């Protein structure tokens, strides 16, 4: 029919998101239990609902549980700790998240047999590992949203011939750049897709064969597991709690304040981790580069384009760079090119 | 199981229904014999039923016709002339477009022992005298619809006690807005709300009382009858052969699409009509504001919202606003507004 | 590699095809009983392979059959009358020509693991009709040509999902000229091709919607059965005996020559018939002009370009210009205007 | 009968114009608020309706806006800021200048029925680079205007194929001097057109080919942007703070009175500033021997005769001589020179 399409992500960082029609979000992963809005609704009116999301979710039971999630739950302390939250893919913590963004991108008054074929992702060293645990869960994700001050509710429900798991990284370069440089691609050249996850950053490869088409390579692709922006978050931590030099920790909003800057205004005054920060991005920059290096022997020469992509590799690039001058590059909109990969590719249905 | 609901529109213009589902259909007031079709089928992928309503239809007899209808009728030379059409609503004109709003918002496999709501309109002034003409009607409406090409059947047949008759503009501001209005309608008020249909307008008020309830009045509130879109084709026609000069006068779809745009696309060429097609509306802006008045005397100080709607108040919005400007606005669906004031208010049972 | 593509047709008059490659054969729709040739080959060089095709053809029990085909049967006094040729697309009449037509467009030393997209036609309105009888003969042809006095030799067999059928007429000015008339079709206009045919005349018609894309209608367009150029000959036929007045009746290429020209060089002079192929050809026009109103009301004014086509609309671009003039223009190949047409909107898939 | 000529100017010092007729109008680029000027109507006489434009400016949903525009804007403190007027062709800025020059340029008892031919002009560089939007926005203008105090009114509207678009200065030597250059340009020359604008200034040069006829050269020829006489006005009003040094500013009326004149009137006396007037003379004048020469290398040696418009350059002449003295000349009309190249080059049709 005319059954529709949101392209989803499960990113521990920000969870990022992008319905058929190009309308996108992104949020971070972070939960809290969510208390009654009424007095700040006076002060300050909520144009952006991403940055405000305060929801009900119904369950198949017909209890509810209130949620002061994504932008807004960042500004409470007392929100999911976030820095320890859990891998597990069939968590509660994942099902509100997997049901905010969902919220968030269906759009208004749809007909209800016009499903929507969803698009996930997962890791690569996860993706055979773990299959049937979501492919569990959306067959059993079934539940009703309410937005708190915007008074709109989807119901939700899935079933198979919508679900379509494909690995993280999988179209973003088997499409929307594949189409592009199939002109500079041209006989058995590689193109390297490197995602740089929050806590696990993929490095992914495929090549062009004789029929100018990608094949993949799972012996020279893999996942850098727990390599990537995480240990930034976690040695800068470190690096506050030496520097101030009275055991002073820092919240989980500050330090997602601290890697964008390097400069946390602590008690009328900035404590600069300028020096740790070069250090630690350094630190993580040549990590990849080597560790690449033991999927790549000299078929790295065998590059046309090294792509990186993911919020990470933002931040990264410059320095990131040095894995091949010149012939490396970055993609147009990095944190969704996953997204914006699951769409096309996800079109296969 | 529960009764299921439709509320569809026998609108002069085009055919305005919905379901309990908030599905809506809509297509043009237009019947056309069905002819063989499979070979339009090969040129062109047929993705919307509602432009392409090849269909087949059971009736007493058992003896299925072949039609046409919709915006497949009106590309058709053939088709009924549309401006002598008639006013019967137990014709089978009228029956082809009913069996086609109830063949196209009933989903597939539903149960047979369930029976649908059916809630149609008439006119203000011809509620009354139409009431039994549309009550034999639909006690005889027995019919098997056969949708060719889509290849999806509906046995169409009700008894006593599943028809529901309102009038137009009855439940789009009594009911549809209740909800919204309800701050706005404060003590003694009038709302009012105008159809500008496709040969009658329409004029329907409420009287709001002390405890905040919307009650009718009839002596503020009539029908215009005969004057509404048919003035402007019926202008616009004579415009032409003003303007070509040649005794050519145009068919069913070329003055229909005039008064849309007012450029006919005649001999290689857009024949302007533009002014004509403003003097038209204005004609027609004239006669509703003035009736106004003849319905209204100093209570048309006693508004607090008037609201237009019809497809014919969307090209008139702000030409129709100089009744009360900075208090008339605009109904939500300009269509469809009848079509869910029946659903909301035939949901009251 | 990617397979062939080859779009031929099997138009009354002349073969006309077209391959990948854009290299395209035109030969007269003839058959003969080949005959051994070395003889006339001693005379006079062959440099052209069209105006002498002896040739060879293996079936279903590899026995070989000589044939002359196109100009070399032309000539030949024991060929087909051309004028009782059948209509059955599946006849071994049809199929030495479609034998020949994919015998010239195919190059040496190809792979043999690649399969050819053949494109092939039918009147339109005998495409329905004529639909499955050309699928069976297309299932049917495993046959092996062998060209004597050029000797090189084709494998031509085909499986399913490898025939394409198209009408005529159809991707002519759908596809073809879309590149070209996207900025001449704007609004709800007509385009049209008038294909001049043999037998038949062709009517085909496409409108373009509000968002600049045609679409089809069939009742406006239809195929004129037995109106075409077979009108011309069989006329002319008996303007010579008219003429002659001796019961000297003219043969298979008398007659053709002489519709060409006028003057059909008869014991040693030219017998002057210009005159009745003025009259033959303006009851041809009669009988396409009075029958494209019998289609066309007044959507005739409906028209952005009107197309001619055919051979026979080579003869006619000016005399068939009565329908609409410094409206219609010439499709850019008379003759190769089926055959492109079925290239490009084959390529589409 | 003939559809009406107009050339209009849409430059952002003073919008300039002339008809079919020939008559020619010229006021600055300045727009305001209208009001009720009846009080100085019974004071003063309002003649010069040049001097006096209150115009009223209707709409396709009638809803009319006051305008003091011009030279009656100059006087008003209320009018548009003017040095940060919008460069957008698209605005309603322009529309107000657009059409304040269509009721001067439509004098009274002409047909009306004859539709309206406009030349305009863009930025050499903008001419392609900002075409369609023009193109857009003059085929979306459909308004009426109403003259306050004079009582005279134009429909005003445009359909597409009567508006006409060519370079600034392009017919202003393309045309309009070529029957009487022809004798001075002789083989290989090139002729020479500066237009010294108030925002911008365009550089538009002609090679003349051996027999005596003009072409193109883009690569010797550019609009210099942010370069004119807007930088006269820039310097000049720093210069009243540097020489009163009060904090100070003039307003718009002042600025436009003093680089017109070079003494201002603050404060019950003369003010003077006329020794870095013809310092920021000379050097605009600097900046137009460096860009020209920018494009001008050894080529400038072939020239014939470089004439230079613009109602800048006209008082620049002695200084703008130097960059090729006795070669160099003026268009007799510097304002008129580019609406009458518009509209001569424009009485081709
Ligand atoms: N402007 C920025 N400044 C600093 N870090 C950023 C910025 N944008 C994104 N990031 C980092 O990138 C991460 C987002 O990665 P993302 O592409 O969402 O991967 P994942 O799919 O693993 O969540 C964040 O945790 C954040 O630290
Ligand atoms: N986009 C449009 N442009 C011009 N006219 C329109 C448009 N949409 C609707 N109309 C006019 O409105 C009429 C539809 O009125 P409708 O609300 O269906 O009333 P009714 O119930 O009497 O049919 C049509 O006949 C048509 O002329
Ligand atoms: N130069 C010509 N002079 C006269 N007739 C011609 C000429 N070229 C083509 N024709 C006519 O056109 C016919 C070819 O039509 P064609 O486009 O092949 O249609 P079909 O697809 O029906 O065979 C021939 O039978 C012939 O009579
Ligand atoms: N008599 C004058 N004295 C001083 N400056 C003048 C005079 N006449 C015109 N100008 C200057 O010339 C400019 C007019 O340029 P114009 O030819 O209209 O170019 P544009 O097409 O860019 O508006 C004005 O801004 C003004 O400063
Ligand atoms: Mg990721
Ligand atoms: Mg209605
Ligand atoms: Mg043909
Ligand atoms: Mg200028």
């Amino acid at each position: 029919m005319n059954k529709y399409t949101i392209a989803i992500d499960l990113g521990y960082g920000q969870i990022k998101g992008i319905n058929q029609d190009n309308k996108r979000v992104i949020f971070p992963s972070i939960i809290s239990s969510g208390k009654d809005r009424s007095l700040d609704t006076f002060f300050n009116s909520i144009d952006n609902i991403v940055d405000n999301i305060h929801v009900k979710i119904l369950d198949e039971y017909f209890n509810e549980k209130e949620y002061f999630v994504g932008e807004l739950a960042k500004r409470q302390p007392s929100n999911s700790s976030f820095i320890n939250r859990d891998n597990k893919i069939n968590s509660e913590e994942n099902k509100v998240l997997l049901a905010t963004a969902l919220g968030l991108l269906i759009p208004n008054d749809l007909p209800n047999d016009t499903k929507i074929h969803i698009v996930t992702g997962l890791p690569l060293e996860h993706f055979i590992k773990q299959k049937q645990a979501l492919n569990d869960m959306l067959k059993d994700f079934e539940h009703t949203i309410k937005f708190v001050d915007h008074n709109f509710s989807r119901n939700i429900k899935f079933e198979e011939s919508n679900i379509t798991l494909f690995p993280q990284g999988a179209g973003a370069i088997f499409s929307k750049i594949n189409n592009d440089i199939s002109s500079l691609l041209i006989k058995e050249t590689f193109i390297g897709l490197i995602d740089v996850g929050f806590k696990t950053t993929d490095i992914v490869v495929f090549r062009i064969n004789k029929d100018k088409e990608p094949v993949f390579e799972q012996e020279m692709s893999a996942t850098l597991d727990g390599l990537g922006m995480i240990n930034i978050y976690n040695t800068m931590d470190k690096a506050f709690t030496d520097n101030s030099r009275d055991g002073s920790k820092l919240n989980t909003e500050q330090l997602m304040l601290l890697c964008e800057e390097g400069k946390i205004f602590f008690k009328g005054d900035y404590i600069d981790l300028k020096k740790d920060l070069i250090k630690a991005r350094k630190t993580l920059s040549t990590n990849i580069i080597n560790k690449a290096d033991g999927l790549w022997g000299s078929r790295k020469n065998s590059f046309n384009s090294i792509m990186i992509a993911g919020g990470g590799g933002k931040v990264l690039y410059n320095h990131l760079k040095l894995i091949e001058p010149n012939m490396c590059q970055l993609i147009d909109n990095p944190e969704f090119a996953n997204a914006i990969g699951y769409l096309e590719f996800g079109k296969q249905f």
